C-alpha cells in the first residue's frame, strides 16, 4: 500500500516499543492449531523488543531454532474518535498480529514496515492483548531466499546462501499511533535543479476525502512557497540545495482538510538532483566520489535489533574516519539511519533483501533459474520487495541509488530473463534515481550478462584474498586489468562496493601475510593504488565497518572478520590508514591520480 | 513508579551540547534551542557515545534538550515530568520556566508541570547535567583546576565516573486524586501484611489478588490489613490494588508484593524462617558503548547468564540499580543486597590530598547529611520490593582514622529507624581486619571483601589459604555474626593461558576461586559467597587497570572465562539455598 512514517503533531504515538514482552517457542506447531491468541502465554519468559531473539538468552538451542515464535503484550489505549493504527516497523520474515482474538494483518517482508488500521477493534480506555506470531524460515520464494531442511526426526534446520546470520524476531519499533479521520496517508516529492540557481519541487499526495494545501517552510520556520492541489509543481529561488557536505533540509508541511476535521503532516525533503553521466555520478551537477563502508545491522546480544547508542556511536566513527557514504548492505536499514543520513548529508546506496541468488559460493538444486528454485513466484516476490523498499524510502534525499540484488550468479541462461523485467519495473516505479546490481566476483567483465540493464556498475572484488591468496604483485595486475575491461565494456561509473580482507584484531607479522593487520593495511593500500588510476572508478566502499556474525563454517572464525573495526567498535590498524586517506582528500572529489 | 489505568519522553534522540566556557546558566541556554548541538541517545552515558577522547573525560556542565507534544487527552489532569535518573546533578526547565533540580544521580526526581504545560502544543525541555564530585557528593571526590581553566576530576572509587541521563524519562498523568505514598510490610510465622497510604482528598480501599484478579483478602483503611493463610526459587507475589476515592475522580494503583520476613538469628540469615546461603555476583551498571545507560536486552541476557551459572543472589554494587532490575528481581525471586552510592570514603587505596579522612575539609557536616539523604532516597524508592532482603549503607570505608565511628553510628541509627523490617550492613575494606575494624558491631550482617593471594601474598595459595582461614574464624569468634563475602576475585586476561597457573591467567582465577571456596566451606559463619564482579567493567586510568577491571567471570561483551564453568558446576551442583556440610 502506501507508507508514511508517523510523526508527532496534532497526531499521536504510544510507543509500544516497550521491552519485556512474553516470548515462547512453538517446536511442535501447535500454536495455530491450539489457538494461542486466546489468552495466556503458556510457558513464556521475558524478552525485549526491539531485538533479535537468537542471542538474547545465551541458549544455542534457541538461536538455531527454525519455526514459529510467539510474542505477547498487554497494553492500554490512549489515542475516542481517531483512527488508531498498529504499526510494526520490522518483523523479520513473517509476522501475524492479533488484537484480542482477532486477526488484524500479516506480512512477509522481513525488513520493511507493515501496519494495520485497528480503530473498530479497540476501545480507548481498557486494556488489549497483542499476540505476534513470528516465523523465521526461508524458502525459495522469500527475499532473501533459502532452503529449510528437515531430517529423520522432523527437526528443522535452516540453510541459506548469504553470509550474515539469520537473526529474526521483532527488530524495530512496535507503535500504536493515532491520526484524524481525514489523513494524509501518501506523499511523493521529486526535485530538480539547473545550475544551483533555481528549480522546482513537484508535489503529489493521497488523502482521506480531504483537500491538500501545502506550504514549504524553512530551517527556521519561514514560508517560501505554497500550493493548492493534489499534484503540480512549485518553485523556490536561489535555493539552499542539499549537498553531501552539509545537507540542507526544507520542511514541506502538507495539509488535508475536510469540512470538519483536518490533518497536518510535516515532511522534510532537501533540494538535490542525482544523475549518471558517462562515467560520472553527479550530485547537484558535480562529479562525486564515494567513500565509506558496506555495514551491517549487527551487534552483540541484540543481533539485528535496533538501538540508538549504536547509531550515534557508529555515525561518530564514520564521521571521524572521513567516510561520506555507505550502502545499506543486503537488507533495508531502519528508517532512523536514513533520517540521520538525511540531516547529516550522508549519501546512501539503498538495497533490497535480495541476496544469495547464487549457488557457486561455497543438497543444492542444480539449475539456479528453474521452476524448482527461483521461479516466477520468486520474481513476483522480488518485485514486491522492490515496491515496498521504494515506497518507504522514495522521499529521502540521502538515497541516491536503488540496488535490486546482491551478487547473483548471472552465468546461467535465464538470469537475464529473471532480472530484466525487474529492471524495467523498478525504472517505471522510481524514475528519479539510478539503479544498480552489485556484481559477484566470478562474473567478471567477460562472462557477465546482466550489468547492461543498470546505470551504475557496482563491483565486489577480492583479488589477493580468495584468489591469488597472499599475492599483491599479481592481484594488482589482475584487479587493474579487469577494471579497465569493465571500463572498455560498459563505459559506466564503477563503484567498488566491497573490498576487504579478514583480520584477527591483534594478529601481527613481519612478513605481512594474510590475516594480519599489516596485510589488511598493505592490501587496502594496493587496492587504492589501482583505484586511483582508473578514470571510471567513481567510488570505493570497503567491505565492512565491523566484524559481524555469520553461520558456522570453516571460513568464518567467529563470524566474518573483514571489518575495519571489531564487533565492539574497536579500530584495527587499518582504520587509521583509512583515516589518513579519506580525511586527507578533498570532500566529494576523487584523488588527482595521486596525493 | 508510574503505571496507569503516559507518553515515555525518553524516545529517540535529544540535542546535546557542552559548556566548556560555563556560559549556559548565565546566558540562559534553556530559553532557546542549543546552539551547535549534536544528537545524543537516552538512556545512555554521554562519555562513551561519540568515541571522542575529549568528550569522555569532560568535567563540567552538559545540556540536553528535546521538544515534545503533550497529548490532548490530559486536559484537566495534572501533568508530571519524571526523570528516572540524571547522574550526579540535574536542573530541568520546561519552556522558559524553571521547574526542578536534584543532586541525587542514581535515584529518580519528578516535578509537577501542570501550569507550565498546555496539553496539545509542543513544549521544549532543557536539562542541565553536572558530573562534578566534591566532598559532599555521594560518592565523594575533588576537582582541580589550573591555567587555561582545564578542569580535572579525581575520585576514590574504582569504576569510571560515567554521567548523563542513564534511565528512562517519563511524563505521566494521574487524576487530581493521586496515591503519592504507599508502604507495605509482610510477616510470616513458622501470616499477613500491614498496608499504608498517603493521598489528597481521597479515601483508601485496598484489595489484593494472586494469579489474576482472584482476591484472597481485602481491607478498608490505612492500617492492619491481615488475612488468609514469595520464595527464592520462583517468587510468588500477590497484586495489591490501592484505591483512592474522591467526589468526582477515582484512582487505582497496583502494587505487587510478596509475603516475606527477613531476620538475622545468631549467625544465620533467615528469609521466611530458613537458613540461607548466598551465591552469585557483585555486578555493575556498565556496558559496551552506552556507559551506565539502561537497556532491556542487557538485562535479559545477563539474567540468562546468572540463571545458567547457578547464581541465586547478587548485590546492586556501589549504587542503586535501575528499578527494572528489582522488578525482574522480585519476579524471578533473586535475592538482592541493595546499596547506596556511598563509596570511596578511604584514602588508603593508593595506586602504587587531605591529611585525615574525618576532618572538616573532608567528610564532615553536609557529607554526613547528604549520606543520610542518599539513604532516605534509596529506602524511599526500594522499600516495597520483596527481592530486597538487606540494606547496605556504605561500601569499603576507611574506619581506622579518628572519628569514623562518630560518623557511622548516627547513620546506622536513623536507617534502622526508617526500615526496621530488614537487616542492615556495611561492607568494610580489606585494610581493616577484625582487630582494627571499629564499625562491624553496628550492623546485623557483616560483609567482607578479601583478596588474599592477589594484593597481599600475591600469587601464593599455600599461605593465603592460612591467612584467609585465620582471619575468617577470628571474625567468627570475634563478633559471632553472619559474614557474607561480598567481594572475592582476581584479575584475568580473557585469553591468557599459563602452564604454571600464575597470576592474570585463567588457571589462576580457577585455582584461586577454589581455595577460597574450601576455606569458605570449613567456616560455619559464612552465610554466602559472591565472586567480585560478574563482567569486566570500565574504570579510571591507572597502572593497575588493563583497560578496566579484569576481575570478571565474564568479559565486557559477556563471554565466559575458564572460571564461569567452574562456578556453574559449583553452584548448581549444590542444593538450592543450602551450604555444603564442610564439603
Ligand atoms: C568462484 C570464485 C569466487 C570468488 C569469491 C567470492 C567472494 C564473495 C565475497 C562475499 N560477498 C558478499 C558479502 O556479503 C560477503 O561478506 C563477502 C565475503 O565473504 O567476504
Ligand atoms: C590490605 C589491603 C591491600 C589493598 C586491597 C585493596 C582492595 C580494594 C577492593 C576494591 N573495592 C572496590 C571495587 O570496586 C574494586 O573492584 C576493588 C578492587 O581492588 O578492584
Amino acid at each position: 500500500s502506501h507508507m508514511l512514517r508517523p510523526v508527532e503533531t496534532p497526531t499521536r504515538e504510544i510507543k509500544k516499543l516497550d521491552g519485556l514482552w512474553a516470548f515462547s517457542l512453538d517446536r511442535e506447531n501447535c500454536g495455530i492449531d491450539q489457538r494461542w491468541w486466546e489468552s495466556a502465554l503458556q510457558e513464556s519468559r521475558a524478552i525485549a523488543v526491539p531485538g533479535s531473539f537468537n542471542d538474547q538468552f545465551a541458549d544455542a538451542d534457541i538461536r538455531n531454532y527454525a519455526g514459529n515464535v510467539w510474542y505477547q503484550r498487554e497494553v492500554f489505549i490512549p489515542k475516542a474518535g481517531q483512527r488508531i493504527v498498529l504499526r510494526f516497523d520490522a518483523v523479520t520474515h513473517y509476522g501475524k498480529v492479533w488484537v484480542n482474538n482477532q486477526e488484524v494483518m500479516e506480512h512477509q517482508g522481513g525488513y520493511t514496515p507493515f501496519e494495520a488500521d485497528v480503530t473498530p477493534y479497540v476501545i480507548a480506555g481498557k486494556s488489549v492483548r497483542i499476540t505476534v506470531c513470528v516465523n523465521n524460515e526461508l524458502n525459495w520464494q522469500t527475499i532473501p531466499p533459502g532452503m529449510v531442511i528437515t531430517d529423520e526426526n522432523g527437526k528443522k534446520k535452516q540453510s541459506y546462501f548469504h553470509d550474515f546470520f539469520n537473526y529474526a524476531g521483532i527488530h524495530r519499533s512496535v507503535m500504536l499511533y493515532t491520526t484524524p479521520n481525514t489523513w494524509v496517508d501518501d506523499i511523493t516529492v521529486v526535485t530538480h535543479v539547473a545550475q544551483d540557481c533555481n528549480h522546482a519541487s513537484v508535489d503529489w499526495q493521497v488523502v482521506a476525502n480531504g483537500d491538500v494545501s501545502v506550504e514549504l517552510r524553512d530551517a527556521d520556520q519561514q514560508v517560501v512557497a505554497t500550493g493548492q492541489g493534489t499534484s503540480g509543481t512549485l518553485q523556490v529561488v536561489n535555493p539552499h540545495l542539499w549537498q553531501p557536505g552539509e545537507g540542507y533540509l526544507y520542511e514541506l508541511c502538507v495539509t488535508a482538510k475536510s469540512q470538519t476535521e483536518c490533518d497536518i503532516y510535516p515532511l522534510r525533503v532537501g533540494i538535490r538532483s542525482v544523475a549518471v553521466k558517462g562515467e560520472q555520478f553527479l550530485i547537484n551537477h558535480k562529479p562525486f566520489y564515494f567513500t565509506g563502508f558496506g555495514r551491517h545491522e549487527d551487534a552483540d546480544l541484540r543481533g539485528k535489533g535496533f538501538d540508538n547508542v549504536l547509531m550515534v556511536h557508529d555515525h561518530a566513527l564514520m564521521d571521524w574516519i572521513g567516510a561520506n557514504s555507505y550502502r545499506t548492505s543486503h537488507y533495508p536499514y531502519a528508517e532512523e539511519m536514513l533520517d540521520w543520513a538525511d540531516e547529516h548529508g550522508i549519501v546512501v546506496i539503498d538495497e533490497t533483501a535480495a541476496v544469495g541468488f547464487n549457488l557457486s559460493l561455497g543438497n543444492k538444486p542444480k539449475e539456479l533459474y528453474s521452476e524448482e528454485a527461483v521461479n516466477g513466484e520468486t520474481q513476483q516476490a522480488h518485485l514486491q520487495a522492490i515496491k515496498e523498499l521504494i515506497a518507504r524510502d522514495k522521499n529521502h534525499p540521502s538515497v541516491v541509488m536503488w540496488s535490486i540484488a546482491n551478487e547473483p550468479d548471472t552465468r546461467p541462461q535465464g538470469a537475464r530473463e529473471y532480472f530484466a523485467p525487474l529492471a524495467e519495473a523498478t525504472r517505471k516505479l522510481d524514475p528519479t534515481r539510478p539503479i544498480t546490481c552489485v556484481n559477484v566476483m566470478f562474473c567478471d567483465a567477460h562472462t557477465d550478462t546482466i550489468s547492461d540493464l543498470f546505470d551504475v556498475l557496482c563491483l565486489n572484488r577480492y583479488y589477493g584474498w580468495y584468489v591469488q591468496s597472499g599475492d599483491l604483485e599479481t592481484a594488482e595486475k589482475v584487479l587493474e586489468k579487469e577494471l579497465l575491461a569493465w571500463q572498455e565494456k560498459l563505459h559506466q561509473p564503477i563503484i567498488i562496493t566491497e573490498y576487504g580482507v579478514d583480520t584477527l584484531a591483534g594478529l601481527h607479522s613481519m612478513y605481512t601475510d594474510m590475516w594480519s593487520e599489516e596485510y589488511q593495511c598493505a592490501w587496502l593500500d594496493m587496492y587504492h593504488r589501482v583505484f586511483d588510476r582508473v578514470s571510471a572508478v567513481v567510488g570505493e566502499q570497503v567491505w565492512n565497518f565491523a566484524d559481524f556474525a555469520t553461520s558456522q563454517g570453516i571460513l568464518r572464525v567467529g563470524g566474518n572478520k573483514k571489518g575495519i573495526f571489531t564487533r565492539d567498535r574497536k579500530p584495527k590498524s587499518a582504520a587509521f590508514l583509512l583515516q589518513k586517506r579519506w580525511t586527507g582528500m578533498n570532500f566529494g572529489e576523487k584523488p588527482q591520480q595521486g596525493g
